[PDB]
Formats: structure tokens, sequence, C-alpha cells
């Protein structure tokens, strides 16, 4: 575990960061997809052997020794948004639980479901409380990978704001 857990953010590509696992914001197929997916396909390739996995999972795949955490969450042009709530929920706990599971004391996450899988909609919120709601019970420190200088602003106060 870390010594004090934490939430941070940072406004950077995921595949450069600097903690003992990276979460995937994968497509169910294990396809080297697009935005922050691809980015990890490029960095951690082997990660991406039997990656295939339902919506709402996570499926952790080893690069070397390095962790690479597969988490499907659901594409809003499909799902209602009842059912996509529910997924997305769904995709965060199984994160915790591959955490848990590996005994890593740090991970880099993505906000799922809000790029290409959005629906058009701005779902920070939505996603970054179901993120809190699964990590919350985990000890391991926590950072946040952004794409946009408004939304690492808006993350950052909603970290701030619980302290
Ligand atoms: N995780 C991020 O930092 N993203 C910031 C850029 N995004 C948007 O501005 C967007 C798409 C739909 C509605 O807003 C996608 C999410
Ligand atoms: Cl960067
Ligand atoms: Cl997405």
């Amino acid at each position: 575990g870390a010594m004090a857990p934490s939430y941070r953010v940072k406004r950077m590509d995921i595949a450069k960061n600097d903690e003992e696992c990276v979460v995937n914001a994968a497509n169910p197929r294990g396809l080297p997809g697009d935005g922050v997916c691809k980015a990890v396909y490029k960095k951690w390739p082997e990660s991406f052997k039997n990656s295939a996995t339902p919506v709402g999972t996570a499926k952790t795949v080893m690069c070397g020794t390095y962790p690479v955490i597969h988490a499907v969450g659901p594409n809003f042009s499909n799902y209602t948004e009842s059912e996509g709530d529910r997924e997305l929920a769904a995709a965060y706990r199984e994160v915790a639980k591959e955490v848990t599971r590996l005994g890593v004391n740090s991970v880099a996450i993505p906000l799922l479901s809000t790029g290409v899988y959005s629906g058009g909609k701005d779902r920070l919120t939505q996603s970054l409380n179901h993120l809190f709601t699964a990590m919350d019970s985990t000890d391991a420190d926590v950072v946040i990978y952004c794409r946009d200088k408004e939304w690492e602003k808006k993350i950052s106060e909603a970290i701030q704001m619980r302290t």
C-alpha cells in the first residue's frame, strides 16, 4: 500500500506515467483502437495478447513485469443512459479488484467513457464519481491522466473538495 494513499491529476500522455501499473481505456475486442488505447498499444503492444474482455470488465495482461489493466467502459452511442451508467460503474469496480490483486502501490487511470465512447456528452463528473466509488477503499496512490486544461482544473477541484 501507499504510506498516505492520495488522488492526483496530470495533463499528459498516460503512456508516459510514473506509476506501477496502467489502466487502458480498452475496446472489448483487444484491438489497437484510437486515443488512449492506441498510445497504450504503441507503448505496451505485448499486453494485447488475449486482452479481449466484455463491457463492464477489466482484464490484466503483463508487458514484461509491468501490468496493463484493460478496462472496457460502455460506448454511450449504443447503451441507454441507465444501462451505460451501470456498466461504467462496473468497469471501475473491476479495476479496483485488479489493482488490489496485483499489490501495486500506484496506478495511472484515464476517465473511462469520456472520449469517443461519450456519445457526444460531457461525462467528466459521472466518470470521475464512479472512479472514486471504486477506488476509495483501495490503498494505491491513484494518478488520473487527462488531455484538456479545463478538465485538469475541474478534476483537481473535485479531488481538493474532499480533502
Ligand atoms: N478525458 C479527457 O481529458 N477528455 C478531455 C477532452 N474531451 C472533451 O472535451 C469532450 C468529449 C465530449 C465532450 O467533451 C474528452 C475527455
Ligand atoms: Cl505528455
Ligand atoms: Cl472513451
